[PDB]
């Protein structure tokens, strides 16, 4: 499945779910609590793919800095991708 | 391959290497610089998160994704007090 860690710059996508990386995943839990839920749009604002980290992503009107390991928990719908040019 | 994230509580093991999770892995580079090198002994002192691991006289509080990068020798495991 495509994850947020692979979302190209200036591109939005619809969140499908947030998958635990391991048992009792506090990071995954925190992401869900912050708005990363099925049906909501998330966009890659800066850094990543390429460039490096952190990945600056936006949900609603709030921006978060995520390591690739953190963004990889968020599964997005690849066919919902749209370039915000 | 056995990783530090799998080292049981109060058990020690010898580091084999540090594996990148992705290309251009800065965290992996930091671990290598921190002393997680081939031949060094690492001990799981607190949990089995956070995973508190000790190298020498330094205690590192690692998350599982960070510890999973550190590969250890399975035959080198030792139960400690
Ligand atoms: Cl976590
Ligand atoms: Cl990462
Ligand atoms: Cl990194
Ligand atoms: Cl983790
Ligand atoms: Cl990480
Ligand atoms: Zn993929
Ligand atoms: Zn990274
Ligand atoms: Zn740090
Ligand atoms: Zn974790």
């Amino acid at each position: 499945a495509m994850t947020l860690s692979e979302l190209p710059l200036h591109t939005s996508a619809v969140v499908e779910s947030v998958q635990d990386l391991h048992a009792n995943d506090a990071i995954a839990r925190r992401l869900r609590e912050l708005g990363f839920v099925k049906g909501e749009e998330v966009r890659m604002v800066a850094k990543g793919p390429v460039g490096g980290e952190p990945l600056l992503v936006q949900v609603g009107f709030t921006r978060f800095a995520l390591r690739i390991s953190e963004a990889k928990r968020v599964v997005v719908d690849a066919a919902s991708q749209e370039r915000r040019a």
